[PDB]
C-alpha cells in the first residue's frame, strides 16, 4: 500500500506515527519549531489543523481558518520533507493548502461542507474519511447506537460511493473510525477491539486516540497523565494492522510502533485478530 | 476462569496482573516500596530484584534465607498483596511458605538438588521458566517442547497442573531475533489451558531495537506488556507499575468489548 501526493509517496508496510500540529490560539514560528522537534522524533506526518472539533467546539470563520493554517502548511513544505495533512473541512482551505505543499486532506467530517468534495478531488491529494455521529456542536449529548462497528462499517460503504461518484479513486481513501466523534466510553471500546475487520474494504486505517477520554474516563485522569494508556491504544491498533496513528508524544509512539513492527515481522500472517 | 489459591487467598485470572519487582534498614525500605508498587496498582510483588539476576553474586543458604525471608514475612503481615518468591535453594522455598510467599518463581525451574521436592512439599504455585550467541531451530517448537518436559517433571514429583505457570523466559539465551518470534505466537502457548507469565521489561530485546540505555525503554516496555496482554497473557512482571497498570486497563476494557476475549 501507498499513498502518492506532490511528487513524492508514502509506502504504508509498517505503522506510521502522525505529529498533531494546533494552530488554533509568534504563532508561526513556534508551529515550525514543534514541527521540527516532532519531525526529529521520527513522525513522518504531521496534521495541522486550525478549527477545534472537541466537543462543544465553535465553528470558525474561513478567513480565520486561512491565516492560522497557510502559512504554516508553507513553511513547513519549505523547510522539511515530512508529509503534511491538512484536518480541515473548508473547500477553500482545502485548494490553498494543496497549493502550497498539503499531501493529504485529513476531514473529520468527511467533506460534507458544501464544495468540499469538488475541491479535494481537484486536488488529487489522498483523503481521510472520518466516522462521525453528529457535529462537534452535539455528538457528545447522547450518542447512540444499535450496533456501533456495523454503522460505521456502512458509513464508511456509503462515503466510499460518494468519492467515488465525485471522481476520487478508491486508491486516494483512507478510513478513520473517529474515536471520540459521537460515542461513549464502550461505543469507542467496541470500535478498538474489532478495528482489524476494516480491513476488508483494503484501504489504509489511520487512528486517533491519543489523549482522549476514553483514555481518561477509563483510567480517572486528566489530559497530561494519559501517556501510558494513549501508548497501550495506539499499539492495540498498530497490532491490528492500523497504518497510521496520529498522536501527541511523537517520540514515545514511534518507539512503540518499534517494537509493534519487531513483532509483526516475526509473525507469519502479519496481523492481530 | 482460570485462578491460583495460595496461603488461604486465591487469584483471579480472568484479567491482567502486573507484578511489580521488588530489590532486596533493607526492611523499612522495602516495606515502603511494597507499599508504593501496591498503591500504583500492583497485585503480585516479586521479591529479588538485582540481589537475584543472573550474574549477581552467589550467596549462601543462610545468606539468601537472612535476605528474603524477613521481607517476605513483613509483606505478608502488613498487605493482601500476592508475593513472589525469585529462588532457586530448597531452604529458601521452605521457609518462604512458612511466611507467606504465594508463588515459587525460579528461573532454574526447580533443578537445582533438592528444589523440586521442596516446592512440591510447599502445595505452592510454580513458574516453569525457560532458560538455555544462542541458537535454536523452531524457538517456539523448543520452548514448547520445554514446557511438556517441565509440566510432566513436576507432575512426577506430585505438583499438581493446576499450580504450574509457564514463562517463556524473555532475554534468557535468546537473541532479539528469537524473542520477538516468542512474542509474536505467544497465543499459542494457551493450548496448555495453563497461565502464561512473561517479563521483558527494559530487556535487551527493546534495547537494541530503540538503541537506548536501561532507563530509557518505558515505551517499549509498555508496548511489550500490552502485545502480551493482548494475546492473554495473565501476569506481567514489570519495572513500571503504574504505567504498566494503565495499559493493561485499556487491555482489559479492549478485551472485554471483544466476542474472541483475546488476539492471535
Ligand atoms: N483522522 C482523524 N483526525 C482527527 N482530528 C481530530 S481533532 C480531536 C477533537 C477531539 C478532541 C477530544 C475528543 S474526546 N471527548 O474524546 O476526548 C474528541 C474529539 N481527531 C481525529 C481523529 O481521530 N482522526
Ligand atoms: N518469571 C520470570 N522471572 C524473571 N526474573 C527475571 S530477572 C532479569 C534478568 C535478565 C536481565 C536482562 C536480560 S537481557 N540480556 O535480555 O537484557 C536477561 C535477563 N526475568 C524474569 C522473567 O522474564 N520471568
Amino acid at each position: 500500500m501507498k499513498l502518492f501526493a506532490q511528487g513524492t509517496s508514502l509506502d504504508l508496510s509498517h505503522p506510521h506515527v502522525m505529529g498533531i500540529l494546533n494552530v488554533t490560539p509568534n504563532s508561526l514560528i513556534d508551529a515550525v519549531k514543534h514541527a521540527n522537534l516532532m519531525i526529529n522524533a521520527g513522525a513522518t506526518i504531521i496534521d495541522v489543523g486550525g478549527e477545534s472539533t472537541r466537543p462543544g467546539a465553535a465553528e470558525v470563520s474561513v478567513e480565520e481558518e486561512l491565516q492560522r493554517v497557510i502559512p504554516v502548511v508553507e513553511a513547513i513544505a519549505q523547510r522539511f520533507e515530512v508529509w503534511i495533512s491538512v484536518d480541515t473541512s473548508k473547500p477553500e482551505v482545502i485548494r490553498e493548502s494543496a497549493k502550497v505543499g498539503a499531501h493529504i486532506i485529513n476531514d473529520i467530517r468527511s467533506l460534507s461542507e458544501p464544495g468540499a468534495l469538488e475541491a479535494a478531488a481537484e486536488t488529487g491529494l489522498p483523503v481521510c474519511l472520518m466516522h462521525m455521529q453528529g457535529n462537534p456542536k452535539t455528538m457528545q449529548e447522547a450518542p447512540k447506537y444499535d450496533d456501533v462497528f456495523a454503522e460505521v462499517n456502512r458509513y464508511f460503504i456509503e462515503q466510499i460511493a460518494r468519492c467515488e461518484q465525485a471522481g476520487i479513486a478508491k486508491e486516494k481513501l483512507l478510513l478513520d473510525p473517529g474515536f471520540g466523534f459521537g460515542k461513549n466510553l464502550s461505543h469507542n471500546y467496541s470500535l478498538l477491539a474489532r478495528l482489524a475487520e476494516f480491513h476488508h474494504f483494503n484501504l489504509p486505517l489511520l487512528v486517533g486516540m491519543s489523549r482522549k477520554s476514553m483514555i481518561g474516563q477509563l483510567l480517572n485522569v486528566g489530559p497530561s497523565e494519559r501517556l501510558s494508556g494513549s501508548l497501550a491504544c495506539a499499539v492495540i491498533a498498530a497490532m491490528q494492522g492500523a497504518h497510521i496513528i496520529r498522536v501527541h508524544d511523537v517520540k514515545e509512539t514511534v518507539e512503540a510502533m518499534r517494537v509493534v513492527e519487531a513483532t509483526l515481522s516475526a509473525k507469519e500472517n502479519k496481523r492481530y485478530e
